[PDB]
């Protein structure tokens, strides 16, 4: 750490018959820059926000498949009505109960 | 995702609706009701 880089470098300058730039030197405290620590917490964040967003992209995509097996059926069951509806033309059951009505 | 599961709930139903309208139709049960009225 750049604490005992201080030590060191004040040394070096009361040793040199310069004091008053030791006392600088050993008088300087760093202090860490507000904005890049917001940063940091933000990107935190955002990157929760991603995981949370591919969470639900996923339950979403389960949803979908779940939906579109549900369409199958249904469009099976139409198919299976509308052999019905071939077999009866085909067969003249239709022509007969409009015939018996 | 929860309104994609609301509709397979309704596709389900619209299938049952129309398994009984095969059914009614095979059987003859709609030709009887038209009969009928």
């Amino acid at each position: 750490p750049f604490e005992m880089s201080q030590m060191v470098l004040s040394d070096i300058a009361r040793l040199r018959n310069m004091p008053d730039l030791a006392k600088r030197i050993e008088s300087y405290q760093p202090q860490p820059d507000p904005l890049a620590q917001r940063k940091a917490e933000l990107e935190i964040a955002l990157l929760e926000a991603q995981i949370a967003e591919t969470q639900s992209k996923a339950i979403e995509n389960r949803a979908s498949a779940g939906y579109k097996a549900t369409q199958a059926q249904n469009v099976q069951s139409d198919t299976d009505l509308k052999n019905l509806d071939y077999v009866e033309q085909e067969s003249g059951v239709k022509q007969a109960r409009d015939v018996q009505k």
